[PDB]
């Protein structure tokens, strides 16, 4: 029913993007890839590398926006955790820009991902 | 001057990042040593991940090792400052088991290369 929170699962988010988790390792190390689909923005619809953890129901994911074909000069990390007949993530995250001077420059908000 | 692979950071816990490696792409890798008085899961070595883009920096650790766990993972997000570097972050702690995002804690550190 619910898909769990597992290697190989895929989850998108209100803005229609997705976090593809390919890999969770024995330590629950994760790998994965994101791809940015926000209407308006940039770095979309190409794939961008996601590390982090997951622990039980609980993760981490964090990616840096420069790939072979576009930069966005920043890194967004998620914190989240995994509920369920749909298996979702509920996560908070934050938006670091290079070249930052203050912690009010990092932006913040919320994003529920929902099984694909 | 800058971040920089094989570099050590001290935030005003008393707490050490040590970051490992940073590759061509900015993958980071590293170990956490949580020294915050009162708190569990110190003294004992981490594993780090993250990502370094210029002065920008994220890591996260799991708190689970060979010696304990803490049932969480926490993650940093924040940017190298400078004559001493600095790296002024905030982080987020979310919990396995959750079920509101109010749970998930925050606060601020900042740390200070100590080399």
């Amino acid at each position: 029913m619910a898909q769990e929170l597992t290697a190989m699962s895929a989850w998108v988010n209100q803005d229609g993007s997705t976090l593809y988790i390919n890999s969770i390792n024995a330590q629950g190390e994760l790998t994965g890839s994101y791809i940015n689909r926000a209407a308006g923005f940039a770095c979309q619809n190409s794939p961008y590398p996601v590390n982090g953890w997951v622990f039980g129901t609980a993760i981490s994911f964090s990616t840096k926006w420069l790939n072979s074909v576009e930069s966005c000069n920043s890194i967004t990390s998620w914190s989240g955790f995994y509920i369920n007949g749909q298996g979702k993530i509920s996560t908070l995250w934050q938006l670091v820009v290079n070249g930052s001077s203050s912690p009010s420059q990092i932006l913040k908000g919320q994003d529920v991902f929902s099984q694909t």
